[PDB]
């Protein structure tokens, strides 16, 4: 079996990866050298009748709820198709902003439809990557040979459409974003070969672990969206401690920051603060392909370009090393909704509960009503009801139908429905000169009228 890349992208009906619903999934498989070896995989997800899309999302995607409903399969089948692609052995699953967005959509789709939300990304030698932080790393660390567009605010832009246009890459077609992401990968591989190889290799958590030296507070360069485009998303950081609960999270200090709150304030004040002096502390999640490298990877000329003050960072590093009591202080900081759709991270399920959920998954939907099985975790009863009612409404008995009707009633409150009508009317005035958007908004009104 050969190593492959699976490039993918979602179009969704809103910004919330848990509370909004997916509309469309697109993917294609390449070999290890980015040669396309698969057929385009494009399919839609039917939205259940307890949901209205965010109008803004539909204006961006151009996909109406009517179209996803008419072309889609139920979310159970949508999940099955995605799971089948993602679990082919030796697959690197990647996209553009997938770590923060698409992967969270995936986890939630799997969660709602009785798949393991996590196993897909690591089992059978699988992995994840994300070209967004690769582009950011290039801009900060090795900008030579790539054109770096500025947005309307005068800051470097990493929007996929800006980067393609700025570098002469054809960008238009449900597959447009996927092909654009492949082109980004080829771009960096060709123009910054050693950085590309370094970043690919260091997608693996164990390679990242080797860079981390807590006793020595060994400084690293870290490229992260959280740092801000104004400094090329980059700083020098040092590891203080590992997270008390989260096995994959290390606690970093931003050496370019103001460490005085860490020196002066107690752990209780600092916990309230990061939830007035800024607390220069962040978590780095080693399972989320963070960009980390030895400190000298950021060259002086580039530190100067990004406005990063080396002496300030060195002074802070010296102070922190002479005050190891700050380690316990940050550990103490991190020592620390009734909608089941929002409860993915309310904990892991027991081995027994997962085994039972696996039976739900592998049982014929028609045999679910009579399915004898036991759950402990309180989420599962509601997950199972929603699953059946949304995907297989023809299998509900009268009491279950009445339960679903009440559920819908509690979503479509008086405040929600008025707000929705108000937003559509506002948007049709705002975008009156845009004929495509006007037509989409009329479609949204018509869908809302039906789904009520
Ligand atoms: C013994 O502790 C140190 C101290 C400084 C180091 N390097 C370094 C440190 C910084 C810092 F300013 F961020 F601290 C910037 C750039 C570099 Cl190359 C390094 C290092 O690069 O390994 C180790
Ligand atoms: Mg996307």
């Amino acid at each position: 079996q050969q190593s492959t890349f699976l490039f993918h992208d979602y179009e969704t009906f809103g910004t919330h990866p848990a509370l909004d619903r997916p509309a469309q999934f697109a993917a294609i498989r390449t070999d290890s050298e980015f040669n396309v070896i698969g057929e385009p995989e494009v399919f839609y997800c039917k939205p259940a009748d307890d949901y209205l899309p965010q109008p803004g999302a539909v204006l961006i995607t151009g996909i109406t709820p009517q179209e996803a409903r008419a072309k889609g399969e139920n979310e159970a089948a949508f999940a099955a198709r995605i799971h089948s692609l993602f679990t082919v052995p030796k697959t690197c699953i990647l996209g553009y902003n997938n770590v923060r967005f698409d992967d969270e959509v995936t986890r939630n789709i799997f969660y709602r439809n009785f798949y393991d939300p996590y196993a897909w990304s690591w089992q059978h030698d699988n992995s994840r990557w994300d070209l967004l932080d690769v582009m950011r790393a290039c801009y900060a660390l090795r900008p030579e040979g790539i054109n770096w567009p500025e947005n309307d605010d005068g800051l470097p832009s990493f929007r996929l459409e800006h980067l393609t246009k700025a570098n002469g890459i054809e960008h238009s077609d449900a597959m447009a974003d996927v092909y654009a992401t492949i082109a980004m990968a080829k771009l960096v591989k060709t123009r910054q070969p050693r950085l590309f190889d370094y970043l690919f290799t260091h997608r693996n958590k164990h390679k990242l672990m080797a860079l981390i030296d807590v006793p020595q507070m060994k400084p690293l360069v870290h490229v992260s969206g959280m740092f801000g485009a104004w400094r090329g998303n980059t700083s020098w950081v040092a590891p203080l401690a590992w997270h008390p609960e989260n096995r994959n999270a290390v606690i970093m200090v931003d050496l370019a920051g103001d460490i005085s709150p860490l020196l002066e304030l107690d752990s209780d004040t600092l916990r309230e603060r990061l939830y007035n002096a800024a607390v220069p502390v962040k978590l780095v999640h080693i399972n989320k392909c963070p960009v980390l490298a030895q400190a000298n990877t950021l060259r002086p000329e580039d530190a100067d370009r990004l406005g990063i003050n080396r002496q300030h960072c060195l002074d802070n590093l010296k102070i922190l090393r002479e005050n190891p009591q700050v380690r316990e202080k940050v550990v103490a900081i991190f020592a620390e909704s009734d909608n089941v759709d929002a409860q993915l991270y309310n904990g892991f399920f027991s081995d027994a509960d997962r085994a039972a959920m696996k039976i739900v998954l592998e049982t014929e939907p028609r045999n679910l009503p009579a399915l004898d099985i036991t759950f402990v975790d309180k989420r599962i009863e509601k997950l199972l009801f929603n699953y059946r009612a949304r995907n297989f409404p023809g299998t509900l008995d009268y009491a279950e139908q009445q339960r679903w009707l009440e559920h819908r009633r509690q979503v479509f409150t008086p405040e929600f429905l008025q707000g929705y009508a108000d937003e559509l009317q506002m948007l049709v005035q705002q975008y009156a000169d845009d004929k495509e958007k006007v037509a989409l908004l009329k479609a949204l009104w018509q869908y809302a009228d039906e789904i009520v």
